[PDB]
């Protein structure tokens, strides 16, 4: 397991996405939801000159499995899956403008859940949950795990569990009193209201 610091502004954004008042916290999904889709767009695109690209897996879907046993809500794709190098260098470096730009606008009057108008709407999983797992497997490179509980740092390991083929799954540990995230009609609702016409398939399973 390998431990690595956050670059310094995006600690800071994860501490004031934790520690900021805001109840409007279901945005999360939306944003999650919208990183997949963006993934399977890619792999999507690519397979057109390359089709063996989808040797790995031909369906394009998400899934959202809630477990109240572990508490995790977790949002599994079949896109382009995720390199070593965009676990560690590539997502952060990217991410170092949107972070300043959007805690520079939340400063001149805007709110969080225009995060992703900014590209950064990832850390809004930390609107809901103590612990983000992402576990991602790209058709170049081995299967990996990602993970932070925030506090400044995150881990990189290669992933020794139920093969994945291709894709990426984001394991949302919740915090205690974020458990409705985790009830079907809640779910239900939120997926309804800001996901509507995402062009893949939203399987929400049950417990
Ligand atoms: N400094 C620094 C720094 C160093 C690393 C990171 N992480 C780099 C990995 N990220 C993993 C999540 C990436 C965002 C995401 C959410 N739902 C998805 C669904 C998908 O299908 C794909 C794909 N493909 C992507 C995502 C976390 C941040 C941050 C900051």
């Amino acid at each position: 397991v390998e431990t690595f610091a956050f670059q310094a502004e995006i600690a800071q954004l994860m501490s004031l996405i934790i520690n900021t008042f805001y109840s409007n916290k279901e945005i999360f999904l939306r944003e999650l939801i919208s990183n997949s889709s963006d993934a399977l767009d890619k792999i999507r695109y690519e397979s057109l000159t390359d089709p063996s690209k989808l040797d790995s897996g031909k369906e394009l879907h998400i899934n959202l499995i809630p477990n109240k046993q572990d508490r995790t809500l977790t949002i599994v794709d079949t896109g382009i899956g995720m390199t070593k190098a965009d676990l560690i260098n590539n997502l952060g470096t990217i991410a170092k403008s949107g972070t300043k730009a959007f805690m520079e606008a939340l400063q001149a009057g805007a709110d969080i859940s225009m995060i992703g108008q900014f590209g950064v709407g990832f850390y809004s999983a930390y609107l809901v949950a103590e612990k983000v797992t992402v576990i991602t497997k790209h058709n170049d490179d081995e299967q990996y795990a990602w993970e932070s509980s925030a506090g400044g740092s995150f881990t990189v390991r290669t992933d020794t569990g139920e093969p994945m083929g291709r894709g990426t799954k984001v394991i949302l540990h919740l915090k205690e009193d974020q458990t409705e995230y985790l009830e079907e009609r809640r779910i239900k609702e939120i997926v309804k209201k800001h996901s509507q016409f995402i062009g893949y398939p939203i399987t929400l399973f049950v417990e």
